[PDB]
């Protein structure tokens, strides 16, 4: 009955025509084609991002929705956008990556921007069963896209579960993914989080409109039910008018090398 959950209804009802217009209307996107082709050369020296994923985190951490700092763990890095960019910032010390890396699921990349020598990356590994980590900054980037709404709720809130656990470890800064935020009990769920942890949820402009995804993040506080909204608004309205039309931006090119002394 919530907003959210009449885009889901609508946005199964789209052919894949409709589905491709729809998905990039209005958005900002980073032009990947220099990243690609240097990935695909084997270059590891060129700063180039590894994943969207880099400025999708850059967006968060240049206006301060999460701070980057001290001990860094990444839940579910996959190619590890998220692990290099933090480990290019200064305030970063360490970075610990974690994800599947199995069975059709992306492996980390390697490559030498900044401050590759901190990171320390681990595959084959499940998050929702890994003993957590004491750490300063909390990254997670989980959350598989569904026709069903009934399962993105469920997939959402079992990663709110396994994230709250190494919430009360104790940390500073945070930045999660929140694959269905319109879903009732994930709502709720983010209202207790909130009341617990503090933060807010955001929507990244570089998220497609065919997902509903928002970030919880520690650097801001609003009214969840109230924003959550506010993107369900957008999101239709987009629905109406599928123009197709994207904003081009140019994508993270880090500085290079290790860190070190
Ligand atoms: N239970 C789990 N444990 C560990 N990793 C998982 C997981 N479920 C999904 N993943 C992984 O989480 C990743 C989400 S995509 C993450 C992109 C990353 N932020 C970047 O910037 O590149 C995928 O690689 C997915 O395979």
């Amino acid at each position: 009955k919530t907003l959210g959950e009449v885009w889901k209804r609508e946005l199964n009802l789209l052919d894949k025509r409709q589905f491709e217009l729809y998905k990039r209307t209005d958005i900002v996107e980073v032009d990947r084609d220099t990243a690609r082709r240097h990935l695909a050369e084997g270059k590891v020296d060129t700063g180039v991002a590894v994943s969207r994923g880099t400025a999708k985190l850059r967006w968060f951490h240049e206006r301060g929705y999460v701070k980057l700092e001290g001990r860094v763990i990444d839940l579910g890095c996959g190619r590890g956008g998220w692990c290099y960019y933090a480990a290019a910032q200064k305030e970063v010390s360490g970075v610990k990556g974690f994800t599947l890396g199995r069975d059709g699921h992306e492996k980390p990349m390697n490559v030498q921007s900044l401050g590759w020598n901190i990171i320390t990356f681990k595959d084959k590994t499940d998050i929702h069963r890994l003993e957590p980590v004491k750490c300063d900054t909390l990254l997670c980037d989980i959350g598989e896209s569904s026709s069903s709404s009934v399962t993105e709720g469920e997939r959402t809130v079992r990663v709110l579960d396994t994230v709250e656990k190494w919430l009360a470890c104790g940390v500073d800064n945070f930045c999660v993914k929140v694959l269905a935020p319109y879903m009732p009990d994930v709502l709720e769920k983010l209202e207790l989080l909130q009341r617990r942890f503090g933060g807010t949820v955001i929507r990244n402009p570089l998220s497609r409109n065919s997902t509903h995804e928002m970030y919880y993040v520690s650097g801001a506080r609003s009214n969840v039910t109230f924003t959550v909204n506010q993107t369900s608004r957008l999101l239709m309205r987009r629905m109406r008018r599928p123009t197709g039309k994207v904003t081009l931006e140019a994508d993270v090119i880090l500085p290079i090398g290790t860190r070190s002394v």
